[PDB]
């Protein structure tokens, strides 16, 4: 016996303390890396710890696809919609990440167009204070 | 005709060209997808079946990072070098892949680029004969 307004208004409140909205596009499991901040149609931050199972055996350099998975899944989670899919992306690998490091990914939503079905998300990822990865992502949306 | 000395001569030579033609840039368990064909600095093909863990639980769609991992790791494998890293990529997700599909990734080395000496690998992936992914990868090496 508690209403769907006042319940939802408690999510608004939890979301203001955790700086993390409810995700609509994927289950939380499904994002690569640990969400730190998630403000829908706007910005999000995640942090991935590069463990042995993420890195090449010869040299403990992280595989590009986990760096990408991190950014990609973030550009998905920021989208306020139950269905967002990556259309394209254009991405740069700028500094080798080593096993043991924490990659902090920072997504900004830099253009929405709910109208013509799409949205642009820029991700930059850091190890401490250095960019190791950046990409622009063309997201699709709607349901 | 020929003796076991000469037959074995031939076998050691072929055993050596086989070493010359094997993957150098990573080990094969590190390549995403099963390689069907690999011809260094030239072309290669890998198939990847899309199992449950490759896929969003909402709707059995493949995660883009799996598609990307297949192509990226294959773009690494074709490079004839102990070290080869992806510097950058432009990618396009052209069609949703559903769990239970096999994805055939087809990679050709299309150029080497005079500015910052990169090798350009294009990769396109099909399910059936329709494109689900394409990407242009600038790879780095030691040459
Ligand atoms: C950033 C660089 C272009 C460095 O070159 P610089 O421009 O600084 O110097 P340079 O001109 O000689 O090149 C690249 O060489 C580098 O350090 N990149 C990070 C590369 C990387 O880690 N890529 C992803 C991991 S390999 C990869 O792609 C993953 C995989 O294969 O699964
Ligand atoms: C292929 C499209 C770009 C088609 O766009 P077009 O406008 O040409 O055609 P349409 O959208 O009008 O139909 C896209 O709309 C589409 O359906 N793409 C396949 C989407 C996909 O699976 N993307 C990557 C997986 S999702 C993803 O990125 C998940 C993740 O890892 O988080």
């Amino acid at each position: 016996e508690l209403s769907i307004p006042e319940l939802r208004e408690r999510i608004k409140n939890v979301a203001e303390k955790t700086l993390e909205d409810e995700v609509k596009s994927l289950s939380l499991d499904e994002v690569i890396g640990e969400i730190i901040d998630l403000e829908l149609d706007d910005q999000a931050i995640s942090i991935l710890e590069i463990k042995q199972e993420h890195v090449f055996s010869r040299n403990q350099i992280a595989r590009g696809h986990h760096l990408f998975a991190q950014a990609n899944s973030l550009a998905v989670a920021v989208i306020d919609d139950e269905l967002a899919l990556t259309a394209s992306a254009d991405i740069r690998f700028t500094r080798q990440v080593k096993q043991g490091e924490r990659v902090v990914a920072k997504a900004k939503v830099t253009a929405v167009e709910k109208e013509k079905g799409r949205t642009v998300v820029e991700v930059n990822s850091y190890v401490g204070e250095e960019i190791v990865f950046s990409g622009r992502f063309d997201m699709y949306r709607s349901k």
